[PDB]
């Protein structure tokens, strides 16, 4: 008892809202986490044989242009100067990526100036304007033209979504920078880097406040009925799956899940870069991570003749999988609305708020989760405390 | 005796020694600069029509792994987070550069793995071991193999030096990182970036001390007899050309000089990157600079539909020219040794010290000029000014 707030989930959304209540409002918070560790998908740990820091839940690369979010996270960890770059493997060649003069030179066979390249892509993309694009395929072609779409977007998306590119959200592809220069940074944000002391350390520092206690290995849906009887005093922030909150009363929301197969190899360097995208259908995995390259400043502590790689696979979320991505087909989006009604209803009736990637069925990055958490705290939780 | 110290030349070397005497030893310093501005080849200024900062003596990019140098320069200017990357234009294609998996893929036509690339380059470099490579051609081939050498080094080098690569220093090519991964940073140093407020501001801050007076438009060899009458006590640090100092007694050292064509173009972006190398003999210039891409953090101040470029041309230094590079052929290294002897004698006899790219005939980057000057101040001038 004595708890002012209950947060369901110790992911970044759950941790920010809890940390803000604790240090800004001085309220005692308890976070209920189902897993054996803090941090949700942002969690990382060292690989036993090599000591290399692994994102066991997918490559986690922090980037933001939100100054307020940047200053905030920098309270809990320093960040390296790492800048994410991705190469795209297609028909036996590693391509500069995303769209820029480098990829354009490599794929079309000669150098195009910025002006010449703008003209080239204008021609190949003419079949649809960006204003008229309502899904992933129309939008992609509109931004990068037909041939680049068919060569670098089609098969990849098929593997990542196993879904008709004509019903997936346009916003999925606008995640990637589209450029007419040689800049091949995978993100275009003001601030980015990796936690200097690793993710795990970062996330713990966040939860480290004395008005916060974490109960790991604990399922909310089990302990809720008494715990909030022990404390009808505390509001609840739920960052678990939405459709699961209401026991699939309206059905199952479409989610994608990922699998990670880790391999320790007898070479110091497998692919010479942190992430290689596999854009061809013949390769079952979407990309390969080589984690030693995420921290070149730890070179002296990495083994000289071993490396850990991880092949990443995508499939539909089955019950028992962690959902990683919302699919948000139009068919999905309807079901989503019905749950939103229910959700709205629950927050007033039962003082339960719905946040985070899983809580709102939204394709959120870390900095987006944190911003959305900051918004909920300032706009809602300040009142209800 | 209005001056405890006289410095010839206001390049980074000269500004460093002057600033240290001024702030660390409380000594009055005179810097004689021959040019109309201070800072030597690191000088920059805004282009009138566009306002874009131009490095007027060739693109200047600061990089170092020397922590003492880094902390020092950061007293006079902050630096951006910019990282230099260079692309190499060859047979109508812009290649990732210097050697990495990117260049190897593009030039050889398929992806090579790090291990495969190591084996591929091991084969192509078999004709010479790096241990036995004693000139530029041998060293380049030993490091990146014959085919990459002939496509990306030979012709560029020909334009830039106009000298048999078998007579050029091996050290010229080892300036470039040789990698078996996808990292295409042109430098591999711990610290790098651009002066946030430009080079001119940085260099002015260095010279901005009440113990320092700068005389521009002044040639040391013309004012020398008078200046050394009015302050016969003061040591002199000379950072001008070594062989000119002794009136070419031992002959002419080989030097290269540069010429630049600067052009304002009616487009917002000419080449999508700050430096494009032109590795083919068919282009008379060695590279093209597009200065706006050095400062993307100034995007809001850049014109939307204009850009300034600069084409760089190389030739031998003749009597009217400022020398930009030492050539250091074996014949040059002989002559140099003789000038070193003279210089040594002069330092004893006339208390004249010799420093910097021109003063010592060395292929020095900015951080090396500054490192060598910090060293000279501590190790020679503290003593000499006691
Ligand atoms: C493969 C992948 C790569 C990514 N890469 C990046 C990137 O490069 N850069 C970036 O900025 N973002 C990235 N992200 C996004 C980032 O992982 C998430 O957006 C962020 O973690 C979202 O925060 P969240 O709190 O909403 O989600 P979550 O981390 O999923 O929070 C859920 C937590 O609540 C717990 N929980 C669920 N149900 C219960 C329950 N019933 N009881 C108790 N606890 C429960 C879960 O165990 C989990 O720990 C990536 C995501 C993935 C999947
Ligand atoms: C095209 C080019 C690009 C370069 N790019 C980089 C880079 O990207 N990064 C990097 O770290 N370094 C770079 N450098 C190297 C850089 O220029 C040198 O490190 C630096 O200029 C050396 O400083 P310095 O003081 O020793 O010599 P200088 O800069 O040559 O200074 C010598 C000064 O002495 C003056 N002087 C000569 N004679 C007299 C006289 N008789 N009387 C009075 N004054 C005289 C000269 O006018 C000059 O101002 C580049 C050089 C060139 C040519
Ligand atoms: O090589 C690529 C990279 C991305 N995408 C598309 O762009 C979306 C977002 O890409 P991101 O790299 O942002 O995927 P995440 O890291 O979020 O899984 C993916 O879902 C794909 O549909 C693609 O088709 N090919
Ligand atoms: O595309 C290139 C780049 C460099 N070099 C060789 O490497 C030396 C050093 O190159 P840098 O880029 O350091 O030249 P700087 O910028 O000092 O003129 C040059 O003199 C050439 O001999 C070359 O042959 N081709």
């Amino acid at each position: 008892s004595d708890f002012d707030l209950i947060v369901v989930g110790s992911g970044l959304f759950g941790l920010t809202v809890a940390e803000r209540a604790a240090s800004q409002l001085g309220k005692k918070v308890l976070i209920v986490e189902k897993r054996s560790h803090l941090g949700g998908n942002a969690y990382s740990e060292a690989e036993p044989e090599t000591g290399i820091e692994i994102h066991k839940y997918g490559a986690h690369l922090f980037h933001t242009s939100n100054k307020r979010v940047w200053d905030y996270v920098n309270q809990f960890t320093a960040f390296t100067g790492y800048q994410h770059r991705v190469f795209a493997m297609h028909n036996g060649t590693a391509y500069q990526f995303p769209m820029g003069l480098g990829l354009i030179n490599q794929f079309f066979g000669r150098y195009y100036t910025p002006d010449e390249a703008r003209e080239l892509i204008k021609e190949q993309s003419a079949e649809i304007d960006s204003k008229d694009a309502t899904n992933l395929e129309e939008k992609a072609i509109s931004l990068i033209g037909r041939p680049l779409y068919e060569a670098f977007i089609r098969d990849y998306t098929a593997k990542q979504w196993q879904t008709d590119p004509k019903e997936l959200p346009a916003g999925n592809i606008t995640r990637l920078p589209v450029r007419y220069n040689f800049d091949n940074r995978y993100f275009n944000d003001t601030y980015e880097g990796l936690p200097v002391d690793g993710y795990a350390q970062w996330l713990s520092n966040m939860a480290d406040h004395e008005n916060i206690e974490v109960r790991l290995d604990t399922d909310w849906f089990e302990v809720r009925e008494d715990l909030r009887a022990q404390n009808p005093e505390a509001p609840v922030v739920y960052t678990g799956p939405l459709d699961r909150y209401f026991d699939y009363s309206e059905g199952h929301l479409g989610w994608r899940t990922l699998d990670f197969e880790t391999e320790v190899l007898n070479t110091g360097d497998f692919q010479g870069t942190p992430v290689m995208n596999y854009n061809d259908a013949e390769f079952p995995y979407t990309r390969i991570h080589e984690f030693r390259h995420f921290h070149p400043e730890r070179e002296d502590r990495h083994p000289k003749d071993k490396t850990v790689i991880m092949k990443e696979y995508s499939r539909f979320a089955e019950e028992g999988d962690e959902p990683y991505y919302p699919i948000n087909t139009p068919s999905d989006r309807e079901m989503l609305f019905k749950y939103r009604e229910l959700a709205d209803a629950e927050t007033e009736s039962g003082k339960v708020y719905f946040g985070g990637r899983l809580g709102t069925y939204q394709y959120l990055d870390m900095h987006m989760a944190i911003a959305s958490a900051l918004s909920m705290f300032d706009n809602k939780l300040v009142d209800a405390l």
